[PDB]
């Protein structure tokens, strides 16, 4: 050797065992990137499909993923609770979702921005965090499922107000400040004639995957107990 | 809230403080990457710059990184050890450097392998390493371009035995077993007329990338001395 | 400051939430210190108690502790898992549950070996292991109550077979090798005439310690659903 | 087994290679230990000399240990940097440490307060720590040093206010606030004929432990490069 001790700094990173490991990748500097690219406000179908496509490459190329969820400039990827894939290696877990992905995204770019050119070539992060019990799990997803609607339930109402109402950025946040889940839902319905409700499965509850075999992309609540007793082979295994 | 505090389970990561902090790349089962995309053994011009290209766009996307080096299917960045970029988070550093990698491989494929068509997108790996002292930094990288010298003197006359000599794998590794360096450099000089000493810089002893602005590419020496006190301005810093 | 920066490098060592802690004492070089206070074989009436002593003592100088184990060189130390306890800092759940119990074994002392003069002061060894779920705990537990009875089952026709039969340890160990359960239990009844169901309870089930207030000492099985449908108020909380 | 897998939970805890390790202890809730052994203030003999007793033990008892620096309730021990000693788990570290420290208060306090009588067992807590540099670990000293000089030159015109003085704490502090090194150092030997630098060098440099063999102690001062250029066979080893 005279030069492989260097190898011994490498410290353990292993997950806690029994515990569902969660991978959540977030596009870097996303803001700017869809702006570059310009992607649809408040929702980008192009986007959301090439990212719940993605998804899929890395549920696919990588193992033991029982579930995906996808919304935003994000996903996250819940690993199965048993795994011993690459020893439970936090650092593994992590780089090669986040680097799988961000591969597939230029890869796949075309399919869904056939028009757009890809200007430069993305960013993505990505970190590992283990939830000991299912509830907790669960709660991480409603958790997230819940962080998106209440995010498209405002930017859609927030894009009203600036394209079909005329209003600058400036004056649509100090309109809506304050506002409650009525307040806002109301402003719809009554000052442009939008009934959110109707608005598409994939905005106002993002993206889900599940196996049925292949990666079937869904847009179904997961914060009630409904869509769990409709699927249990996902957390009891 | 009602559902964030699950973000509480998110577990410190952060590196020791006045450490060099080192990212770690390879490629993910790339033994059979480079099949399907006819790879030349021992060495692919292609590749390798490939490689090189991505590397930089890392040392440009990302910050504080005030060195670089590649070989094989790898790279290792190593940034500045008073870095407080993402208050030196280990997930962060590895998990950007990984994805933003690979998102720059699919993307400038074409301008390295104009003919050969990129058959899927590319897994790479990551991981974070802390470097108490310059002396066991520098020795970490010894340690690679070291193992690169070892492997290319081995490969070169592994090829040329299997190639040009017409022996199975089987046989140029029994027949190379137990050769010392003088050994094989000699297969070669005298077995094939091959002069290893004057093999391409970049087969022999990789890769280095410094800022001179700009990320130069560069093929000399970096365990002796002489590199360093030659290029000052990257540890003494 | 000028110097207060050293703090820095201070790491995190927070515990993962909604998980029981458990912080594992084991006296060090014990082997050696039983041998100098002439120890008891199989059982030391005398230690058990010291034992399960400073165990109290923990018990109540510390918080949140729901439950303790105790047996041979070793005690248990279970916190509720929704502790906040010292930010749930690892580092100080061992700490303090291992300096506490080690000075109250030498002050103690007295009151159980009051024949016998402590020769020097002892050592005791700490860590702390989060168990995600009541399952894993109680198998924790198991794991540590079995184990005892594993011990003592050997240990005491070990010490019959050198003691009572005139034995070398070389000589017991090659008789015991391969016994099984009703083997060993078998060369008692009918080897001494010692029936081992008959041996004290604190000898094969070890001791354990609740709340009722204060910690009282039992010496009843806690590997059967019974003694925990027994007491539900350790667990659901 | 059967059981036994739930020793896999058991996390890693290797401090980083080639790295000076130390573990700092501090007594637990000591102000009101001080108050019920009336101790002296703002120091007393017994209580600074029990500590640096109880220091030595440890240094002998345990290993690896090249340096221990004491003051007030706490101790720091500094371990040989390329130590090997249980394979530089920080879990075993400390809690030997600790629970070597606090048998030891409880058996030679009679040497040190033979008159007043020990009212209870004393907790001590624990925690590892790692400076990758010589420099970093002399300024963690100094740090520790410096804090002494500061509280001691603090305590010295604190308690001769309230005591010499007659003045009610709330005074003593509020007389005090703003002042600056020459400012107490003043209120002394003007306002009590207190010459602060004739203080015991125990008071106002705390103590140093090192081999000479055995566990010297002194009270030097180990900030100035003096001290060190005096003893290199500490740091160069
Ligand atoms: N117009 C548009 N922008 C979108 C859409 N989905 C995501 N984005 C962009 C704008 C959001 O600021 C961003 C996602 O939020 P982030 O908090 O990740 O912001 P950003 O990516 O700047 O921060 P980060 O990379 O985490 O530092 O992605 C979409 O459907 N349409
Ligand atoms: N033909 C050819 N293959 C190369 C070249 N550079 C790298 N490779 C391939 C073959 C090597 O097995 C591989 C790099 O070694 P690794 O130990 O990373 O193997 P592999 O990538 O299969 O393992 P891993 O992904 O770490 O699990 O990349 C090249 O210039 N030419
Ligand atoms: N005679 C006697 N010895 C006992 C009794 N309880 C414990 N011991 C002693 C002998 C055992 O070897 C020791 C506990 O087992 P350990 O595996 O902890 O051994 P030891 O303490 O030498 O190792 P360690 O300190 O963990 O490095 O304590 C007892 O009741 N009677
Ligand atoms: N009278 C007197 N008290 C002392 C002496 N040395 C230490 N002490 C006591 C009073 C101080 O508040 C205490 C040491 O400071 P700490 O910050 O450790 O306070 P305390 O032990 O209450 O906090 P902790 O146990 O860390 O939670 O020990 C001494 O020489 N004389
Ligand atoms: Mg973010
Ligand atoms: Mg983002
Ligand atoms: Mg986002
Ligand atoms: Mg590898
Ligand atoms: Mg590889
Ligand atoms: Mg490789
Ligand atoms: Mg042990
Ligand atoms: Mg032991
Ligand atoms: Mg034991
Ligand atoms: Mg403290
Ligand atoms: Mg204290
Ligand atoms: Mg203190």
């Amino acid at each position: 050797s005279k030069f492989e001790y260097v190898r011994d700094f490498e410290a353990d990173d292993t997950c806690l065992a029994h515990c569902w490991v969660v991978v959540r990748l977030d596009g870097r500097n996303f803001h700017r990137f869809a702006e570059k690219h310009n992607f649809a406000k408040p929702n980008d179908s192009r986007a959301l499909q090439l990212m719940t496509k993605c998804a899929q490459t890395v549920m696919e190329e990588l193992e033991d993923i029982v579930i995906a969820y996808g919304q935003s400039d994000e996903y996250s990827f819940v690993f199965k609770r048993k795994t011993n894939w690459f020893k439970r290696r936090a650092s593994k877990f992590m780089t090669h979702v986040a680097s799988q992905f961000a591969s597939s995204y230029v890869f796949y770019w075309r399919d869904y921005f056939e028009d757009q050119p890809l200007l430069y070539p993305p960013g993505f992060d990505g970190r590992v965090v283990v939830y000991p019990s299912n509830q907790t799990l669960k709660d991480y997803l409603s958790w997230r499922q819940a962080d998106c609607h209440i995010n498209n339930l405002y930017n859609t109402v927030f894009w009203a107000l600036i394209q079909q109402s005329g209003l600058t950025p400036v004056q649509a946040q100090g309109r809506l400040q304050g506002t409650l889940a009525a307040d806002k839902n109301e402003i719809l319905f009554s000052e442009f004639n939008i009934n959110y409700n109707n608005e598409l499965p994939m905005y106002r509850k993002g993206t889900v995957l599940i196996w049925q075999t292949k990666p079937v992309p869904l847009h179904c609540d997961i914060i009630g107990d409904a869509f769990w007793k409709e699927h249990p082979e996902i957390l009891d295994e």
